[PDB]
């Protein structure tokens, strides 16, 4: 049984300014030793590059601090995760806290003034809405024994 992986947490170099989010995590290494942590970055899916200006949500919408309305890419990279997910039988989901795509308890207000608020990424909103769960990297415990019970 597999799981689909923020391709950051991974430590995957496609964040918006480069960098990888990687994880310290024995469990998490030996998922992927096994073939079952599949990695996605639904931004880099969704066909923006790396470096990308950072976004923020705006209700439905997704735009830079410019105002470049990115919605159309964060919703094919959400599209494409749950094809990912289909495709696979995968039912659950490791994603990237606080991200426009990723989060799942928390993301950034909008304004771009470095303040969050309680919500949710465009990836993880489809995902849960088709009934995966999704758990951030503040969740691994609850998220191995979710993938252990099964
Ligand atoms: S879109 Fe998600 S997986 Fe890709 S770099 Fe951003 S937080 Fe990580
Ligand atoms: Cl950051
Ligand atoms: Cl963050």
């Amino acid at each position: 049984e597999k799981i689909i992986v923020s391709a950051c947490l991974l430590g995957q170099p496609v964040r918006y300014d480069g960098q990888s989010k990687g994880i310290v995590s024995n469990w998490l290494d030996a998922l992927g030793a096994e073939g079952r942590a599949l990695a996605f970055c639904p931004e880099v899916a969704g066909g923006l590059p790396t470096p990308r200006p950072p976004a923020e949500r705006q209700g439905e919408h997704v735009v830079t601090e410019s105002g470049l309305d990115v919605t159309a890419e964060f919703d094919r990279g959400a599209e494409l995760a749950l094809g990912l997910c289909l495709a696979q039988g995968i039912r659950f989901a490791l994603l990237k806290e606080g991200s426009p795509s990723c989060g799942s308890g928390r993301i950034y207000n909008g304004r771009f003034e470095g303040v969050s608020m309680a919500g949710e990424g465009k990836t993880t909103a489809l995902l849960r809405r088709h009934g995966i769960q999704v758990f951030s990297e503040d969740q691994l415990p609850e998220l191995a024994l979710a993938l252990s019970l099964v």
